[PDB]
């Protein structure tokens, strides 16, 4: 009772014509602005990234061209009256082709684009996709932009847009070398006219820029990214705790893959894991999976820039290098472990052992 | 000291100068390809459910035609030998305009375009992004296809390409109406030209697709989309074989509810409890998987529970393997939530010593959906399925905090237990013989994780729950 229909049958007849892939571009906007991120909030987290990319790119050029470096800031301010959110950064800043290049062209990424170039600033430089930016639209009616190129003769310029196949440009002035970001909120989205709202958006997703950032005067960071160089506030920042490490590791490598990773070992029991970053950006705030489940009590913070990222920066790409990575951070973990019950008597066992259930937890598996 | 340097200093000079989007036609097809699916399998899934619209689209017009219908089949082969997956449907198919147009124009769906021109068979059609096809292009070196439009003076295509930003289209004859979609396998993925392979990925993702499914010669799906039928039209053979697909188990399930709603949004499920000891319900959406493990869409407290929720509208990832959450799934998942509590309660009512080693068995998860759960008429809904044994009934029988509430009144104030790991070091308490000769009734708890459990409740039924081992 086999039955298949697939046959060579066919016969191409007379020479082909040849094509270009062409893009709905208003649905492609949408796409990303109902069906791309999980959580709306995480616009704010884009567009904090762009601003860090403008404010590195400036440094970059400025530092290979033995000029001082003007203060390179980062500023948020929350209108909760007229019902919006503004990002403006001392960054490098558009002209008017760039404009509507970068921000008008879909999956264009300057930023990587002058990656392509560069291998210092290309370790820090964030975005790759080209798409970010658009997260804009998930919370606004619309979009008010005013840039200005930190190159010499530059104008001003006013890019705006609805979210909808056309933007527009005027020429403004009264712009400083940088870039502003007003948006005007949707009806189901002033929440994020709350300066309470955005500072917990802030706080969760970029925690750790690389530059001085300013939530409505207010600065945030003064928090070192300390897996990449007191554990102890930083231990009882990641983990939440009202408790302070027994076991710490600080384990960077480069053999296997590019690692920056640093882990706690608790003072309480559980009763009844980790985090992911890339390049400073929060990835998953509960970070499943990229360690073995026996070793749920341990946490901390697990970084590599050569993580393949989803196009929604909330996901690792199960390209299976991961949860190989996976197996590289429980050999070093028992590597450390055993280590640690040769240097002290403690050990191993008795030591932590509301934690050695962790371990024929361990070989359950 | 506040700094800020955001102010008002702008002024535009001129008038604006009006543009269009555009985009990057071959950088999207590569994010596609590369940075959107969490494993490359998919695009099986992909293929086959864009191939099952086209049959769908077809039926729809050729019955509102008046015409008979062909044989409406799928067909995958796999030929190892010339490294190639090959998917033929015997749809609708396309013209040349509709090979340019709905191939060649990136999120593109002329799916949801027949959608927005539709009704009745509008609950079937799957697509709805414009990007599935281009999954192809995760494993495939070059990508073939033929098609023709049962459009009735139609002629044959072939439409090629390689995923790089250009592709072609030839006149072909020989064309079966509908589409031929061979593709030719990368070098590190002629994986995907076994048929075991394939056949695995086929059950996983497409099993219960609604057109009958021919791989390699054989049929495929033979399993009926069980949720989808009347309660009484399914009895204990079918839900104990669907069961023992979906939960991956070898035993019955102990119980079976059969939930179909459009009380929020469209919910046609069933939920099942295995007979086993314990030692993640299936979600589907238009007969297509979606996740293997459905978290979050059941409370985790009742993670214990297997089976299959299937929803027509639930928004819908760009991956299709994750769930974007809008108002929607919360409501969802507290009318699951709800709709499961009852069942547990009513059934309990129906049958006591069943529901007796029902929470024997499960109680542990009760206890801690109790513990984590942070509104409190929650608690007390979930409160109702916890029975203790009480004093005032013999050793062994079991009791709920509402007959307990019913059996305590007038003027009696509290509820409350005590927590022992045997009955005799309850019934020989102390603390209890104290709460037994002023005599108002309290619960004996001897799983203390119950007493952290109470602890965390606080409250039932207008109600403290006090400790006596705390008097
Ligand atoms: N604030 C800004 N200042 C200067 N240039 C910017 C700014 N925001 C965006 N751009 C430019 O416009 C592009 C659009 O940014 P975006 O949509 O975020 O894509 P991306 O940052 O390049 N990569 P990704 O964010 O992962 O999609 C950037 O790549 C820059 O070239
Ligand atoms: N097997 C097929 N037979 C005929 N037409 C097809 C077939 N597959 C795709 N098409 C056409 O190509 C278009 C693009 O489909 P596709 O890129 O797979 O995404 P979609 O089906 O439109 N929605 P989605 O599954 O979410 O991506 C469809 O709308 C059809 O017009
Ligand atoms: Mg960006
Ligand atoms: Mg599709």
């Amino acid at each position: 009772p086999l039955h298949s229909i697939i046959s060579s049958t066919e016969s191409v007849q007379g020479s082909t014509s040849k094509h270009e892939f062409q893009a709905e571009t208003k649905k492609l906007l949408d796409i990303v602005a109902r069906s791309l991120y999980s959580e709306k909030e995480v616009f704010i987290r884009e567009l904090i990234s762009n601003a860090s990319d403008a404010l590195e790119k400036l440094r970059h050029k400025l530092v290979s061209d033995g000029q001082a470096l003007p203060e390179m800031e980062i500023h948020l301010q929350t209108n909760a009256e007229k019902g919006t959110i503004t990002i403006q950064d001392t960054g490098i800043g558009m002209t008017q082709e760039e404009l509507v290049s970068n921000l008008g062209t879909i999956a264009r990424s300057g930023s990587k684009a002058f990656l392509d170039a560069l291998a210092e600033a290309s370790s820090k430089i964030i975005g790759q996709f080209g798409v970010g930016f658009y997260s804009a639209f998930m919370v606004a009616d619309r979009v008010e932009v005013y840039s200005r190129s930190a190159a010499p003769g530059s104008l001003g310029y006013q890019w705006l847009s609805d979210g909808s196949g056309v933007f527009e440009i005027a020429e403004a002035s009264g712009v400083r070398t940088g870039t502003k970001i007003i948006i005007h909120l949707k009806s189901d989205c002033k929440e994020f006219s709350s300066e309470a709202r955005v500072r917990d958006v802030v706080t969760k997703y970029s925690n750790f820029v690389s530059f001085p950032l300013y939530l409505n005067g207010r600065r945030m960071n003064t928090l070192q990214a300390i897996w990449m160089m007191q554990h102890e506030e930083f231990y009882r920042y990641v983990a939440q705790a009202h408790d302070k490490p027994r076991y710490t590791l600080h384990y960077k490598t480069d053999a296997p893959l590019n690692i920056r990773s640093i882990f706690y070992v608790p003072d309480m029991k559980p009763s009844m894991s980790v985090a992911l970053y890339s390049r400073k950006v929060l990835i998953q705030t509960k970070a499943t999976d990229i360690l073995p489940k026996w070793l749920r009590f341990i946490r901390g913070v697990v970084d590599s820039e050569d993580i393949p990222l989803n196009l929604s920066r909330e996901l690792l790409q199960e390209s299976a290098l991961i949860r190989k990575l996976r197996d590289v951070l429980q050999q070093r973990l028992i590597k450390f472990f055993i280590d640690q019950s040769k240097k002290d008597a403690e050990k191993y066992a008795k030591f932590f052992e509301d934690y050695g259930l962790f371990m024929r937890e361990g070989i359950v598996t």
